């Protein structure tokens, strides 16, 4: 059950942006958001794609454990902040998309397809190339097939060991403070062009008091210089909230 | 940890504020430690707080507390301070420090489970005569600067004597900052002003991750003023800034 606010489309007007937000509290039973539609239509992971990339990576070995350095060969990547070694939380907090790309290869079509069947991992599409399906492919998800998702994730009900759902949330923690815990990630596929944009993500839950809210957040975006509002407005709309 | 090596500079922000206490921080991957003061760094004094950690890694391998999601019900009945006055998380217990649920706690693991527990963990000098339920705030329970990283350390790298799974549990319990370059696990502690002539003790002991480098720390002093609390963190925080950490 999804429910619409008017309220929240305050925040999408003042900077011009087309995009929703769905926000749950303590379950996925009942989520509000500002546009029906939108709430699950499927946009191309990108780097939101990491969570579940960790957690296969975990669960079939290729990553070895919680404290696991993936290496820098020294030849040129796309940043320069993934030139460098990396642990998985460093590798999840700046999208280091060459480590990623790499645990796919190793996993490989079979064991990742069977993961997101498992999952439930939005159109479970992983064609066009093992190390790029998330990033150009055809994999889609929708902003309520995010919260479900992290939803298990949070209650350790996804396919894999507790214990490797335990290393991945703790390498989301993005924000503490004494009155609640931020896991989240952001990610965006790119610019597009006006006729058809990119899309820009930030998803993920807030554990407040002895309550916890689920949060997940598209949009569209033709110019890297919209970035921040991907943080910036479902920040207001939860501070508004009081949930931050 | 394999070394430990004096800096005496570091006693500048201690002297600006006019404190005496040490810093204790290693560095994991050459597993050697700087420090203040040797002397003072392998001085036992009572965990207070800092407590919570072991206190509620044994609490979830006994079974008492059932796992992360367990909420520490309030009863109603009024507790020695306002913010205790409330339902509690795991985590919102350790982060307000919540004594009267780590006392539940201690009662139900009982005397000898804890004697075992203090045992396989190498804490301090295991000392929990003074009562099951404040044998680590007024009790004769010590514990040094030096002990305190190299439980850290164990903790951090799943090697204390418990399951992994409630390892991981209390280490996410003890996040306390959060950045894209680093993470900071942390725990205070304050036993109480005692006097002038006995003061009492205050705690701030924990681990930052930073890059593929971890760091572990732990910082004590003596306090007589309630006044001076925030020194417990505000200097060792000063000293992992000079050093680049946070
Ligand atoms: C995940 O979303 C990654 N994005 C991409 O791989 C895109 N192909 C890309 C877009 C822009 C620049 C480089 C790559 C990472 N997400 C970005 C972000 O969160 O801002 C990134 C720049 C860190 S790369
Ligand atoms: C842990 O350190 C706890 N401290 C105590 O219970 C002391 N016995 C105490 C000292 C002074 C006043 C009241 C109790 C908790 N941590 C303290 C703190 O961090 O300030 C506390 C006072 C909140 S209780």
């Amino acid at each position: 059950s999804i429910t619409e606010n008017t309220s929240w489309n305050k925040e999408f007007s003042a900077e011009a942006v087309n995009g929703v937000f769905v926000l749950c509290k303590s379950s996925s039973k009942s989520c509000a958001t500002n546009d029906l539609a939108r709430a699950s239509k499927e946009y191309l992971p990108a780097s939101t794609f990491c969570i579940p990339n960790a957690i296969i990576g975990l669960e079939t070995g290729v990553i070895k454990n919680e404290h696991q350095v993936f290496k820098w060969d020294g030849k040129p990547r796309a940043m320069k902040q993934w030139e460098r070694d990396l642990t998985l939380r460093g590798a999840i907090q700046v999208s280091a998309v060459p480590v990623f790309q790499q645990i796919a290869r190793e996993v490989g079509e079979v064991r990742m397809q069977k993961y997101l069947k498992k999952f439930s991992y939005g159109n479970q599409n992983i064609s066009g190339g093992i190390d790029k399906f998330w990033l150009e492919g055809q994999l889609r998800i929708s902003a309520v097939n995010q919260v479900e998702f992290l939803e298990s994730l949070y209650l350790n009900k996804l396919s894999a060991s507790k214990e490797n759902q335990l290393i991945v949330k703790e390498a989301l923690v993005t924000e503490a403070a004494p009155e609640y815990l931020v896991h989240s990630k952001t990610g965006f596929s790119g610019v597009g062009t006006e006729s058809n944009p990119g899309v820009a993500w930030w998803v993920g839950w807030v554990e407040k008091e002895t309550e916890v809210y689920f949060f997940a957040f598209n949009m569209d975006i033709d110019n890297e210089s919209k970035l921040p509002l991907r943080k910036s407005i479902p920040t207001k709309i939860m501070e508004s909230e009081g949930i931050i």
